[PDB]
């Protein structure tokens, strides 16, 4: 099934943050309305933040997260969680190798802000 | 019900990251084995990271997140979500006022690392 695609409320500010836990350099692309709005790149095996950004969901609200390592797309896992019917989380995990820990690039999207 | 308390695997490294979305300074306390392991403090209305760190779940694996503003404890919402039976997220939201957006301090715990 398709992973890493989330439908946010339109024209809403959201935060996106990426962590790295891999020997390979992780590249995270954040797509809004099917067009690249942010790109994070970095390497770390200690959960270092390779990028954090505030974006706008745009007119369609469609937000897609893509992860790649040296041009090869990573396998993604994703889910959305809503707490007390207000606080939203869009979580993405990714695997670039064989150990299947799916933390090589961890992307957290949270909204609302402010 | 009790919120902000998660049972992690024992002696396991985990990342903890806090965001701020409020006019008040957020004080986030991360407890391990009922003892304060880390304290984040900052103010932001644009989802700025007021703290990110790698900690150890300890001999019991008990991790508690506490949030307070000007000494007054905030109301917490929390849940844990596991993706592909391996990737773990512990999420915390907090409310310091009356608008009930529960993003004033957002804490995300993720494991495993590396
Ligand atoms: C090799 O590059 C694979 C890779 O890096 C390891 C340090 C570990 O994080 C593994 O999960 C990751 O896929
Ligand atoms: C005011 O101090 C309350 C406070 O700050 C606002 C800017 C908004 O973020 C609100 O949710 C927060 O509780
Ligand atoms: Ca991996
Ligand atoms: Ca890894
Ligand atoms: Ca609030
Ligand atoms: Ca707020």
């Amino acid at each position: 099934a398709t992973q890493g695609v989330f439908t946010l409320p339109a024209n809403t500010r959201f935060g996106v943050t990426a962590f790295a836990n891999s020997s390979g350099t992780q590249t995270v692309n954040v797509l809004v309305n099917n067009e690249t709005a942010a790109t994070f790149s970095g390497q770390s095996t200690n959960n270092a933040v390779i990028g954090t950004q505030v974006l706008n969901s745009g007119s369609s609200g469609k937000v897609q997260v893509q992860v790649s390592v040296n041009g090869r797309p990573s396998d993604l896992v994703s889910a959305q969680v809503i707490l007390t019917n207000e606080l939203n989380f869009a979580l993405v995990g990714s695997e670039d190798g064989t150990d299947n820990d799916y933390n090589d690039a961890v992307v957290v999207i949270n909204w609302p802000l402010g």
